[PDB]
């Protein structure tokens, strides 16, 4: 190999190669003469690591050890994962992306943009490695409410695929972080000097559709059916859309619509656990009939049905809130996505008067608009139903409709309360003390990635999603629950992860959607050995040796 | 690529690489500055090689062609496969393989011993492609009935796959021929200083079983389940032991045992459609309870039930002869292989009064006794039943049961004649001409290999064999079979293996045998494209433009 | 390396690789699993070698082995170099290459044509080995009396470059063998579908000379202004001419014009050791005025200027005869290469009477003029001058002026007797047993080759090819004097070539044209550690281990 095996990050083990990996790989004194463990070589990065001050500094910290030594990269992630996912993903990758092409240094992913339609099978020869499984692509066009920022947003499936080894144990070598680059609408970016994008505007139409038409099909003539492609990051409309689309052809699925979906449901049956009571004698308001908040209808809708109760009166305990007001008889602008939810009423003009109408036993904020929640809703949701479940979902922490202190007093510390941004513990009256829990989307994916990768799953059906959101809900501790923390702990997601891909794999082999044959026996084991881990490999070549007469040399 | 694609025999045009081509690969001036077609090295080749005397010889140009040039060599072989299929392979890859260490230059293949149990994943990884579908592995053991030639019999797999790609479509670069060295018992190459082998006794009992077991796991470790794997040339004992073994565990299948069975099971079916009635008004005489007699009567016994008879009442049409005379009750040395066709009967001398004393309609000879088949016997025949059937199926010429002019004169031109060694027309009498057919082997595993490998067949169970005897038996025109050809011309088989794998991926496809997933509509394009053709691929590199304002290089 | 590790004929050992060897090369099962020395490999070619008839087969048998195990090729060259050099080298390689597209499979070299002008350079990196020292550059114009055989003459290079390697000691993987293809003239190659060649008619004039300056200056760029250039077979015309136009600008010499010279002239100064006199008290009779009769001439008079003879009066003492008669005054067609020797006579018809108007001491034959010595002129010669000296120097033994057996019969057993082509032991009268000398220009370049590369010497004046004259007739024993042989038995030529190639280093050092700076005190062990040998290299990395205090892992 020689020195290109120090050049490339999934082999590159640093100064941990011993004297004998190095006098057999043809690297010995490129290296400096000090043989560490990848303890040592983790003090290392963990003491230049601390001695920065900006987010930014460590989340450009952390891609270069990513480019450097990849596996010391998920040593440092698994390390405290609880730390690192701020900085690696949301919310560090959105600045990150915002000033990319600043901080840009090295290029990672895939670039494919629209100008290369049929050319993308050369483009995905283009990759170093061809044994790919895991395909996040992006469009850049809605980015953690930044908005477009078109392809600086390569840090999104980047960092995501991060997610994908350190939550889950997604090898990394088998994952493609892509950007479909059709231009950009910021115009922040067209006349960024530094924009490291294609600098037009949006291509959309049949343009946009064929481009994406031919990317998965290219994707899965050279990595096969099986690639699961998790799209990220697209705007409303294409999100759905494509989702609909490409949903039955490949394993496809959306985070965005999906994942958030599968972890507010967790959440919701895990404050079950605490109102001990069935989720048919719920009624849910959402704060938003937007792309997260239909995903998470649907599902509950599914959940419901799954309990034993029709359609029509699933559908008729959600009740949705859209700029205007409840969803209700063609009110002013309902789309065929809200005629879905609509209920039968009189139109009520904002969230605070149709919580009082419909008394809600458990509501959701998805609308990114601060101070939905107001002191007078928590007390009359309080009031109305005991112990109420209130989800603050949305994502910065300026955004959420209410926080957890809020929360906590005005329902006199009797409301489950539930986050997307981290709200840390929260004291009150009489020493109750709360650690309300942060709904992330790192509960879903990884898990759900690593059994459909596992099992080869042709399909992810909301079934999936749905046991998935039982499984996380049944990971939460009856300790964790006494401190109105309804999600586990982040420290122990890996685990987590573990225990959601087995299960999505047993119903993937009794629904007849796993393709990995002999399907084992044991699908824990099977899946644990697959599971991604840190620990180096070693390099040196296995010596054996034949007996002393079938390996001598012919003199005649 | 450089130097190195001309060294690649895949990649390898040789004259053919265009001047672009040429340029572009940096190969420019290591080709002579003549630009060739494939038709002008076609006849380069064989201008150089009607010039040999020996079949040796042209199987040693063959073998250098195919180390040098393989689409040129493919081009070679499907260029007249009826000429260069008895060079090729058998009889003359026999000689080959008897002289081999004398004529041996290059290595070709994958010689794995026993002395290597625990590190066959390594050897898997010396071969240079990682994209295997079909595995031909030999033992060394009975090699062409010319017996033990030990790691001399590389070139059978090798030859064997060849037939692969020349009659079916197999990828040649997906195959890989594998010998497995566990000595040898031959003592003449136990001395033999030009021995390129291993040089002591067959290791035999549970270490050459767990040498199997590891080279199955680690071939299904490194290219798959689906890896086809196909077991040539074994001992009896091992060939019938092993596979029963891996026939449900793996996507084994034994050509010795079952492409026998299914060839001959065709000749019959196709004799059928002379005698003009059904299967069940036949009874079969067999000369030899061997390794090829008992497949083949558990193939007519399954073609019997199909038909709609009973199992004992089927195997009841079933007699057969070992050196002892008829299988009878418990007679002297009946092993539980010949104990199912075994007949409640009065014990028989020879061969000769058991077709006196049950007259059968169609006789089957394969004990490579010459002249088994008497003018007593035959003469006896055409008079018991009008148009029998003899299957004189021995292989080498020499060892024929009755030869084809023997047998239509005898039989007075009223008997369906049919050999496994090519017999040459036939005048007789009034001028009745017959085209005695040949039974080959290559009828059938190329096809089979090729719906296998193309819809991922999990494993191949028998009735896959006679499915494809009875396309086989489809495959011959009424105009051939006015001449007694049994069998549809070689000059078509190519064709005949398409047929056969739509066919065998009907099958799988209906019986949840496939692993392609996406199941193709239509399987006969499916197939096609998957069909390997000696057709040079370009090698210039896609050049194609965007738009001339987003692939301006920036100067600001 | 891998798979490339056997496809590279300077790094492949076949079946000589060891175990270990074969473990650390990742090439663990491509091979057989015999572990062979290189005599036994040396023994499977020679029993496959001795079984073929034509000694074209063996020229295609020794050629194959070169394509694949370069080692063993020159193991099997210097195994008995005096039988291999006919067949890899003159008179083999003749009807080698005019059969050479016909039983072309692999090519070998590097075809540079006229249409490649300006971009000679990528030409040249398109050969593998990037440290040349030596290039054989042909034309293809005059190939051994055959004429032009255009691109066929790639024989020549290749073959001549084994030469280089098996009789003198350079380094294969140093050599690079050139073509230069600038049509054809032959007709019959131009109509020929198996030309492998440019198939226009040539290309002369200043495209031409455009061509070969850019091709010095090509090969000079990539590998050096010391890269030894050997011309080889151009026509006369641009033999000469192309001689003294880079004969002081590169490293550049002619073995056509000055190998023979050398040769000759060696043969001539040996037999001197048998007349005992000088070589000023001789007068030289040349039977052709001609490329190799000039050089031979002129190498002549330098050696009579060394023994302190003027210029005209050592010219004076060369009488040559060109298809008219004696070169004298203005007589019909003198062009200026000729009006060098001619002497101031009245004209002389044939040969065979201005032998008895000067009566020579030394007859030289060089026209392919068979023969051209008669009875009546050695006879007279044995006459005029006690122990004449006889040189029938023309290569084809048919076109040879006179054969030894003549020679030896008409000088009644007391004339030097040297040829060009092998003349077999001689017995006479008085059993006077003579061994004629075949004077091989393989005697002068290989040793001269190897100097000028050990050295790096810049230019090759004529005092090389005069003093490496002085060495050749030096190197034959009293002994072999005593038996007529002028030449140093072909068994010894290394050595032969060693001697040499000290003493062309002695000379670069004491004229400061070698460019090696650290110039050697003991140039024989400077020489021997460049001498390439057949022995193979061990493939093994070298494993050592520090001391178990510096090399420990910290695990802090
Ligand atoms: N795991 C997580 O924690 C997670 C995951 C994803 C998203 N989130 C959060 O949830 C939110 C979901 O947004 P999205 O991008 O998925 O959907 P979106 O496209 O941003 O839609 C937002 C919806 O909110 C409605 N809305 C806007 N202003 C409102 C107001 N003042 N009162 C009531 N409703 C209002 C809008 O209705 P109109 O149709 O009338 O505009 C719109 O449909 C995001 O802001 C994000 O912060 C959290
Ligand atoms: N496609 C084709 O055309 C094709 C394919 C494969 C094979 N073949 C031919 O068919 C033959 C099958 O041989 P195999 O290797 O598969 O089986 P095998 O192991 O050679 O067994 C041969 C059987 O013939 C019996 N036998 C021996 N001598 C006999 C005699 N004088 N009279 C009657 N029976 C006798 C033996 O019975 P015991 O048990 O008493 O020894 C033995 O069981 C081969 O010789 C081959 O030439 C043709
Ligand atoms: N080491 C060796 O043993 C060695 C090496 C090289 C060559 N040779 C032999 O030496 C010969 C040299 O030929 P070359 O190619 O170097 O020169 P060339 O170009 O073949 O010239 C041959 C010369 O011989 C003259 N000639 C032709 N016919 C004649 C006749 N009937 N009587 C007298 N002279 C005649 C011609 O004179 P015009 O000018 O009037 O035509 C011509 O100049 C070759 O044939 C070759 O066989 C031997």
């Amino acid at each position: 190999r020689g020195y290109d095996v120090t050049r490339n990050p999934h082999l590159n083990k640093g100064m941990a190669f011993t004297l004998e990996e190095r006098l057999q790989l043809g690297i010995h004194g490129l290296i400096p003469p000090c043989f560490l463990s990848q303890d040592v070589q983790l003090l290392r990065i963990m003491r230049y690591y601390e001695r920065q001050q900006s987010d930014l500094d460590k989340y450009i910290i952390l891609m270069t050890l990513q480019d450097r030594n990849e596996k010391l990269f998920y040593r440092v992630l698994t390390s405290d994962v609880e730390k690192f996912m701020p900085i690696v993903y949301t919310p560090t990758v959105g600045l990150a992306c915002q000033h990319y092409g600043l901080t840009f240094r090295r290029p990672r992913g895939l670039f494919i943009t629209i100008h290369d339609k049929g050319h993308l099978a050369t483009m995905l020869n283009s990759w170093p490695e061809d044994n790919i499984k895991a395909v996040v692509v992006t469009d850049g066009e809605r980015i953690l409410g930044l908005g477009d920022l078109g392809c600086y947003g390569m840090g999104i499936p980047v960092g995501k695929l991060a997610l994908y080894t350190a939550c889950g144990g997604v090898n990394p070598q088998q994952c493609l972080p892509v950007l479909l680059d059709v231009g950009t609408n910021n115009e922040e970016l067209l006349r960024d000097p530094l924009y490291i994008g294609l600098k037009h505007q949006r291509v959309h139409g049949k343009a946009y559709d064929d481009l994406l038409d031919e990317f998965m099909q290219a994707v899965t003539d050279k990595f096969g059916i099986n690639c699961l492609i998790q799209f990220e990051d697209f705007a409303n409309a294409n999100a759905f859309r494509l989702l609909n689309k490409y949903r039955n052809k490949y394993c496809m699925f959306n985070d965005d619509i999906q994942g958030t979906a599968s972890v507010a449901v967790a959440g919701i049956l895990a404050a079950l656990r605490i109102t001990k009571n069935k989720l048919s004698n719920h009624v849910f308001v959402f704060q938003g009939a937007g792309e997260a908040a239909m995903g998470i209808a649907h599902l509950l809708v599914m959940a419901l049905e799954k309990e034993g109760v029709p359609k029509a009166e699933a559908t008729r305990k959600i009740w949705m809130v859209d700029s205007k007001g409840l969803i209700v008889k063609g009110r002013s602008h309902l789309n065929h996505e809200k005629e879905m939810f609509a209920q039968d009423h009189p139109e009520v003009n904002s969230l605070e008067e149709v919580v009082r109408l419909v008394k809600p036993t458990a509501i959701i904020g998805v609308a990114a608009i601060a101070g939905a929640f107001t002191e007078q809703i928590l007390r009359d949701m309080a009031s109305f139903h005991e112990r109420p479940i209130i989800f603050a979902l949305s994502n910065p922490t300026s955004k959420a409709e209410c926080t957890a202190e809020k929360c906590y007093r005005v329902t006199e510390g009797r409301g489950i309360f539930a986050s997307g941004s981290p709200f840390k513990s929260v004291t009150l009256e009489d020493g109750k003390t709360f650690i309300p829990g942060q709904g992330n989307n790192a509960y879903v994916f990884p898990g759900v990635a690593l059994g459909v990768i596992a099992g080869g799953i042709r399909h992810i059906p909301d079934e999936i999603f749905l046991l998935t959101a039982e499984q996380i809900a049944q990971e939460v501790s009856e300790q964790h629950l006494s401190q109105g923390r309804l999600y586990p702990p982040l420290s122990t997601i890996r685990d987590v992860s573990l225990r959601i891909a087995i299960k999505v794999l047993d119903y993937a082999y009794k629904h007849n959607l796993a393709s990995y044959y002999p399907e084992p026996k044991d699908k824990e084991a099977f899946v644990r050995s697959l599971v991604y881990t840190p620990d180096y490999d070693s390099f040196t070549l296995d010596s054996y040796t034949w007996p002393k007469e079938a390996m001598n040399v012919q003199t005649v």
